């Protein structure tokens, strides 16, 4: 694996520690302007078991990271160790877990108000919006993969199926095979392509588990036949205590049509006007 | 999927139960000579976020038992519900669990005796024989792919990456890279090819973890650095409380010339002589 200097971090300075694979951690001088200051972080690793597909996509992953560049919605990569020993991607440690858990956390924990839900997802778009103009399509936009630091910001994570709009084996019965289902834009099956608006095919899914505080898609069907229901016009209906506006928004990200669906650029000026309005 | 009336089984005559992805179950008269009798059984299912090859998997693996019969050591497909709902796959249910977690439980303060150490290792055996002489590889052997039944009989399970000899596609760099590499015999990933002889060095790894009762292949080396390490001729030490004959069958599997290793066969064979010499 080659040596990449720029984000290569000392082992021995590097302290494992439990479980959250992704483990916590302790790293010393990680943070530059601080070089004695141990910082609290996460570390992912391979398991015991790993196949040689679960070493790429962690490469991969690392790889997409650098590429991608730093944001505030989007999980920092922080430093990796990669010569002599086991692969070591170390980010960005959000202590509030990820975004679906947190949810149901404060279900009807502090509860939810609808400006938070709101500001949530304005964040998330504002991430892939940044995402997208990188050139880069996530492909498992979820709120599982979602992480929340400390002060309850929004963070894009688990790049492990990410990739370059531009490294995509269009048509090939075998692309796409591995992302979830439900959360699927039509196309990414049948046609086995892959864009910038398949991913917020996606974020309209993510908005629906944000607003039902997450809840499960597509409740009570099985992934085996939910492909024949999208294609004869099927759509998830409105979460309660969710904005009409918002759900049509909603439902403009799931049109059966790619091109008619909004950008993400879109997205964030519509999301942003109407949180402007809501906290005013 | 297409009606295959001999393996259906009514949907309404299954009661789904607890977690064990895979789940306990009722089902009544699933034995046809008892049409009243309620049977507990597993149930294989997708989960609510699985991927296309997920399904893909868990027909493919389906299928792979349908074709293999009915043996002793190989956990038996009871039926299935393929038609109109979520596809489930009903095998009998293993009381003791997986082979693993059965080991563990009773390593030093019920104990395992040497007897039955080599037991399980020959009933295996016995399975992989049997398996081999129906044209087809397991690829992904392991304690954990093993399952243990109320009278402690051995079961070869998980045949989610099995293939029939023929379905392998020589050469390619795709070809074998969803195998866990501590279990994996080195011309799986330098050449791209499997064959029986690929499931042998996997053998070995298995019966080092029986004999360790259950123990971590490879212990402290990581899987990025495991095939430099085996072509430099590593191999794992000899399990405590191991007799030098059964570590030197082990170490036969291990050899890097495939040719070199023995067959399934030969392994019954030794196996049987040595669990015979030890019963007297
Ligand atoms: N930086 C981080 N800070 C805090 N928790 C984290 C974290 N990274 C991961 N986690 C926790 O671990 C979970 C899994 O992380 P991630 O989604 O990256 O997993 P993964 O890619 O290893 C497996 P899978 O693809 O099946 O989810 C997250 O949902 C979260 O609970
Ligand atoms: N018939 C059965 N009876 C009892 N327990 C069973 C069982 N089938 C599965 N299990 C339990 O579930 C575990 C996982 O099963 P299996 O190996 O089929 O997993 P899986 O293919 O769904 C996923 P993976 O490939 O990650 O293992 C087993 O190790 C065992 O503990
Ligand atoms: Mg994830
Ligand atoms: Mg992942
Ligand atoms: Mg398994
Ligand atoms: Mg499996």
């Amino acid at each position: 694996l080659p040596e990449d200097p720029k984000w290569e971090f000392p082992r021995d300075k590097l302290t494992l520690g439990k479980p959250l694979q992704v483990v916590m951690a302790e790293a010393v001088g990680i943070d530059k302007d601080k070089p004695k200051e141990a910082v609290t972080v996460a570390v992912k690793m391979l398991k015991d078991d790993a196949t040689e597909k679960d070493l790429s996509d962690l490469v991969s992953e690392m790889e997409m990271m650098k590429m991608i560049g730093k944001h505030k919605n989007i999980i920092t990569l922080l430093g990796a160790c990669t010569q002599d020993g086991p692969l070591y991607v170390i980010v960005e440690y959000a202590s509030k877990g990820n975004l679906r858990e947190y949810l149901r956390a404060r279900r009807p924990e502090e509860q939810m108000t609808f400006k938070d839900l709101v500001s949530c997802t304005y964040q998330l778009a504002r991430g892939m919006e940044y995402l997208a103009s990188q050139k880069c399509i996530h492909r498992d936009l979820a709120a599982r993969n979602v992480l929340v630091t400390e002060n309850n910001v929004m963070k894009i994570a688990d790049f492990g199926l990410a990739r370059d709009i531009n490294n995509i084996d269009y048509y090939k019965k075998t692309t796409n095979g591995r992302l979830p289902v439900k959360w699927m834009a039509p196309e990414a099956l049948f046609d086995r392509v892959y864009t910038h608006q398949s991913d917020v095919w996606s974020f309209g899914v993510l908005m629906w588990e944000i607003f039902t505080l997450g809840g499960s898609p597509y409740p009570g069907i099985p992934v085996e036949e939910l492909f024949k229901l999208l294609k004869e016009g099927h759509r998830m209906d409105k979460p309660a205590n969710c904005t009409n506006e918002l759900y049509m928004m909603m439902r403009d990200c799931w049109h059966a049509v790619p091109s008619q669906r909004p950008t993400f650029k879109q997205l964030v000026e519509d999301l942003d006007r109407i949180l402007t309005l809501t906290t005013n």
